[PDB]
């Protein structure tokens, strides 16, 4: 009697960064012009610090067309086309925005917010003021760790455009060729010698997700951090080639236990860095795993940890 719902419950002392879901709900109340605003300074701060890594090339040509589209409007259909996006209106844009995969809308954004800067697209209006809600809601994020700000700015990017019954057609990068077996690196974790999450994360840090979905169950499921389980191979699969591309999982510690039916959890704290931010931003991640009694994975999920006093001992 071990459920993929009920699975969601395993090592439930671990204290998640929900802070991130809270402040992306306030987020989305605001105005569109509020959101915008608001992502353009948290944006602007950031980066005197933080610097982000370029779009990568395939993604940036998927965007091309739809980014040449809104360089040739005039200055305020420029400010129209985003506020849809960010009210998640209903338009060709918002269509084409919401068939996108994660990294080419962050790329999509980042290019515009680069000619905003340039003055090449209709910018952030000068001296604009937000919304007593909004200045408080940026007031939070410019408080959060930097791996929880990064997370805030992603899920907004992710949450524009218009994929209302939308499980239709997904644009997507190209699949990169897992890393070559002679260069792979071995992670280490303390107290963990279990094959299959030393696998599990070896494989992922060599882009090798045929290899890694072998690891699951048939029915297995994989949590992304503040999103619902994601169940089944072939789910599971598409979810990592479309998504999990070039992550550095570096494992630090963890704890081995059995569980019900001969089943055993494992749950493992360190880091994990995304390239678009790289050494730059260590993220404070658990990884809790509910393996069957052959190894094999029937839920694994990933949680953003509130704090580093989080991480284990
Ligand atoms: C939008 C916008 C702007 C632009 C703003 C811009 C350019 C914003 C760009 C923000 C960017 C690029 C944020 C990067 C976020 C990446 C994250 C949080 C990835 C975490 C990966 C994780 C947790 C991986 C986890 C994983 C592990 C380890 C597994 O083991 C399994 C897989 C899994 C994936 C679960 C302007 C500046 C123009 C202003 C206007 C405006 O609105
Ligand atoms: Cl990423």
């Amino acid at each position: 009697p071990f459920t993929i719902d009920s699975a969601r419950g395993i090592f439930p002392n671990t204290l998640a960064a929900d802070v991130v879901p809270a402040t992306i709900a306030r987020f989305s109340q605001l105005n569109a012009e509020d959101q915008l605003a608001l992502i353009w300074f948290a944006y602007l701060e950031m980066g005197k610090t933080l610097t982000i890594a370029a779009p990568g090339a395939a993604s940036m040509q998927l965007a091309e067309n739809a980014l040449k589209e809104i360089q040739a409007m005039g200055p305020l259909q420029q400010t129209q086309a985003m506020c849809d996006l960010a009210n998640r209106a209903d338009t060709p844009l918002c269509r084409t925005y919401a068939s996108w995969s994660p990294n080419i809308k962050l790329g999509f954004w980042y290019r515009l917010g680069e000619l905003m800067e340039q003055g090449f697209v209709a910018p952030i209006p000068a001296g604009y003021q937000l919304s007593a809600n909004a200045n408080a809601v940026l007031a939070t994020i410019q408080g959060l760790e930097s791996g929880q700000q990064i997370t805030v700015l992603r899920n907004a990017v992710v949450d524009m455009g218009f994929t209302a019954g939308k499980d239709g057609k997904r644009i997507a990068e190209p699949v990169v060729p897992p890393q070559d077996t002679a260069s792979r690196t071995k992670v280490s974790i303390e107290g963990v010698t279990n094959a299959t999450v030393l696998n599990y994360m070896d494989n992922l840090n060599a882009n090798d997700f045929d290899t890694l979905i072998e690891l699951f169950t048939s029915d297995g499921a994989l949590q992304p951090p503040f999103q619902r389980p994601i169940v089944g191979k072939e789910n599971v699969l598409r979810f990592f080639r479309e998504e999990c591309q070039n992550l550095k999982l570096i494992p630090e510690r963890g704890v081995t236990e059995p569980a019900e039916d001969g089943f055993t959890q494992i749950k493992v704290t360190g880091k994990v860095q995304t390239p678009w931010f790289g050494g730059n931003v260590g993220m404070n991640i658990a990884w809790r795993f509910l393996l069957n009694p052959e190894g094999k994975i029937f839920f694994v999920a990933i949680d953003l940890l509130a704090s580093p006093k989080e991480l284990l001992n």
